[PDB]
């Protein structure tokens, strides 16, 4: 508590530590990657077919993250900025987004789980 | 985009898309409801979400590790300016500028998040510093862009 009082900002290594017990604070709410929204929409649109089968729906996080690492980041902090990032993705990146979601889906099916892997909360 | 319709489709298709998550988000804003069929629909969606019959978008389950690196570098760079200036710098503005000019480092595991910090440490350290500096620079140049509503 004393350190952030002097260094003047609540820093990510000493911000997620108030997630271990569970002066400016880090703004995570105020910015987002608009590509995340576009990719999830395309992931749901592609994995829909499998929802009428018996078991094993494909993991969306795995597919979205693969794809997000192979697309341009679209980080905005305003509603206007977000609309610009949506218009760009919808008008310029539509085929890029499909291929990567499809690559991701095919990667998931090839290895649905990966050994020695603990998933991640905040 | 009636909440009855949302409940309908969500249950049928077995997801809640980002468009649907947004309409349910905005719809929770202290306004009028049917208070009965709008209210009931939201409560059924709830029960279905909790059962696992509507899967919502796993937002909490993947993260761009690069946001941690960037946020830590911005604090490092803005820290020396704290006393100099009423209105501290906009951290969000600076990090978003930089994040748009850096590789994404998304992960789903703890081990993945570790490989991505490793990559950032050993290869991207200077690149990150330079993008945060350019972001910080653009902030001091133009601390307030006109005609923006912030997100929350
Ligand atoms: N066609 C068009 N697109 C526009 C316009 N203004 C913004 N955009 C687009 O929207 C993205 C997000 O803008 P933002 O939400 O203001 O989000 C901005 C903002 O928070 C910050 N930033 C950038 N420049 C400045 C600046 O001069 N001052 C401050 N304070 N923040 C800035 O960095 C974020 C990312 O900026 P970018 O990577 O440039 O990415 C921008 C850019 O692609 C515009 O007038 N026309
Ligand atoms: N040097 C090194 N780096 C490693 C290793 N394993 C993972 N990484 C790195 O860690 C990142 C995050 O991996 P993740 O959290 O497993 O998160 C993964 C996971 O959610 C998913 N994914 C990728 N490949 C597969 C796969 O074959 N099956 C499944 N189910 N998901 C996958 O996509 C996410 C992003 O994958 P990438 O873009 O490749 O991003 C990977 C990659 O950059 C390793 O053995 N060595």
């Amino acid at each position: 508590f004393t350190k952030a009082l002097q260094d003047g900002y609540l820093t990510p290594a000493m911000e997620a530590e108030v997630g271990r017990l569970c002066v400016v604070a880090m703004p995570h709410k105020k910015f987002i990657n608009v590509m995340e929204e576009m990719v999830l929409t395309e992931v749901v649109s592609q994995v829909s077919k499998y929802q009428k089968t018996t078991e094993k729906q494909p993991d969306i996080a795995d597919i979205a993250a693969y794809a997000l690492n192979r697309l341009p980041p679209l980080y905005a902090t305003s509603e206007e900025g977000a609309e610009y990032q949506r218009q760009r993705a919808s008008e310029e990146l539509e085929f890029l987004i499909q291929q990567q979601v499809k690559d991701g889906l095919g990667r998931y099916f090839d290895r649905p789980q990966i050994a020695d892997r603990k998933p991640l909360e905040p």
